[PDB]
């Protein structure tokens, strides 16, 4: 059974899957940080500092989690001689600061010792900033001022300045800890840090995860000298040139061959961010979108011609380096759906579904926005309801409320997607995942709004699986063959809904009206 490994260096755990050549996930293992490395004192895999804004993880905890999981794999009888290649994902934005001399330690790893034991003194920063950090507002404003504004920075890098984005974190470390910065020979993302551990030498940063830093020029795929200089000095030398995501970055270190029995020819395919890896795992193509429904809703888009904005994040595409992808994040997700259920349909998902079945597409022209917490896409708060004459109203009947919520949430996803350059195409498939993807009536609204078929997919391990698929791509020809052709053989996700007759006519007229009301609410703020 020949296989590839797909890794995920996530916030709360390190996870791995082994996928055979039939693209069967036949093995999965994980190390949970709070539970299995409780000595670091993390909660949810991180440390929220006294200020309530700084959020970090110890780099040596991630190294040790790799040692533990390889030993857990070996203890279970995993046959490492069967591994042809591996790739992985890292929680985006988080950064690792390697101390001067660390590459000599990586290239001289002894198979008689664990990684953590040998890399103990290799980090100039022990507490790494992660994606949950919101402590760099001053640096964000400085970077936007240095490059001509928020929109200029988005045009250049796919995003305006966000506190968690790596360049702003690097700037804070340079300003507050210049000694540690002066002792840093290399800076990695979590993804490229993990790839470096497998190579036994520094891995380059890939174009896709490299797009989550406010540093890479996404169009020309070179570092922006203006962004680099506005963040910290000598920064280019520390990052090294970025590479296409579908690059073989080297063979696995002899460390792993000797300690665990990996074959010497095992290839390391460049690692990427967890959201880019999930896009690969979900097998999105040109014209596709994925809706991940949860506490936060996340929209994944394929983009040929992106239009960066003051919202959303455009990244270089991990499975087609000449094109792009985007993420749009919505704070009012599953808690907002549960609240309307509890308020209007007796705390019952069945009655929620019956409300959707008993109301027509377009909801008689009744439209609603439901933001009990400040929304990020767009920046609005409150509940706002409008009747068919576009007059504000205080409330709706119960069933009308349920449809206004669901239809409005999906119309917002289509409008904001199209603002970034997305367009529905004849080939378009919509992939739905998360709790609400288990409701047929919710997915019917989604199919109706986009006028395209909706498929349900399980994504508990999408970043791991996507990483294993990318590794197989690397083996099946790399850039000589399309990613989509390599993983076509994986069973197709199940069709949940197709647009009802007349859906096109209803939402062609209602979508611009909903967009107009959104701008009306934004103008009143």
């Amino acid at each position: 059974r020949r296989c590839c490994l797909g890794w995920d260096f996530s916030t709360q755990q390190v996870k791995v899957v082994a996928v055979d050549a039939e693209l069967n996930v036949f093995y999965e293992e994980s190390v949970h940080f709070d539970r299995d490395l409780p000595e670091f004192g993390t909660q949810g895999g991180v440390h929220v500092h006294k200020d309530g804004l700084t959020v970090t993880s110890p780099v040596l905890m991630w190294v040790q989690a790799l040692d533990i999981i390889l030993e857990k794999m070996k203890a279970s009888g995993f046959d490492f001689s069967q591994v042809l290649a591996l790739s992985g994902a890292g929680q985006q934005h988080g950064s690792i600061y390697w101390k001067a001399g660390a590459q000599q330690a990586l290239t001289s790893l002894s198979p008689d010792l664990r990684l953590h034991q040998q890399l103990q003194d290799c980090f100039s920063i022990s507490d790494c900033p992660v994606w949950m950090d919101s402590s760099t507002t001053a640096q964000c404003r400085q970077l936007e001022a240095a490059v001509g504004g928020a929109q200029a920075l988005s045009c250049l890098t796919g995003s305006r300045a966000y506190e968690r984005f790596t360049g702003n974190q690097i700037a804070k470390i340079y300003q507050q800890n210049p000694e540690a910065y002066s002792h840093t020979e290399r800076i990695s993302l979590v993804s490229s840090f993990a790839a470096s551990l497998f190579l036994g030498s520094y891995s380059p940063i890939d174009y896709s995860d490299g797009s989550g830093m406010n540093l890479l020029q996404i169009q020309d795929k070179v570092w922006s000298q203006a962004c680099l200089g506005a963040c910290a000095p000598h920064l280019e030398e520390k990052l090294s040139p970025p590479v296409p995501s579908c690059s073989v970055v080297g063979a696995i270190s002899s460390y792993y061959v000797q300690r665990y029995g990996f074959p010497p020819g095992c290839k390391v395919v460049a690692f990427t961010g967890d959201n880019p890896a999930s896009l690969a795992g979900m097998r999105l193509e040109e014209g596709d979108i994925a809706v991940s429904l949860g506490t936060s809703d996340t929209l994944f888009l394929w983009l040929q011609e992106p239009m960066p904005a003051l919202e959303g994040h455009i990244f270089c595409n991990p499975v087609d380096s000449q094109h792009y992808m985007a993420l749009l994040c919505f704070k009012n997700g599953s808690l907002m759906r549960e609240k309307i259920r509890n308020e209007s349909v007796s705390r019952s998902w069945s009655d929620f579904s019956k409300a959707l079945q008993s109301t027509e597409m377009g909801n008689g022209g009744n439209l609603g926005f439901y933001f009990d917490v400040m929304e990020i896409t767009p920046e609005i708060i409150g509940r706002h309801r409008f009747n068919t004459e576009n007059h504000k109203v205080a409330a709706f009947p119960g069933d009308v409320e349920v449809r206004a919520l669901i239809e409005g949430q999906f119309m917002a996803k289509r409008i904001h997607a199209e603002g970034l350059g997305y367009r529905v195409m004849s080939k378009t498939k919509i992939l739905a995942t998360g709790g609400a993807s288990h409701n047929r009536e919710i997915l019917q609204v989604l199919a109706d709004v986009f006028d395209a078929p909706v498929y349900v997919i399980d994504t508990a391990n999408s970043a791991c699986v996507g990483s294993a698929y990318r590794a197989f791509h690397g083996l099946a020809g790399g850039t000589d063959v399309p990613f989509s052709e390599v993983v076509k053989l994986a069973p197709n996700p199940r069709l949940a809904a197709t647009p009802s007759p007349g859906a096109s006519q209803v939402y062609e007229a209602l979508l611009p009206q909903y967009a107009k009301l959104e701008q009306r609410i934004l103008s009143q703020t």
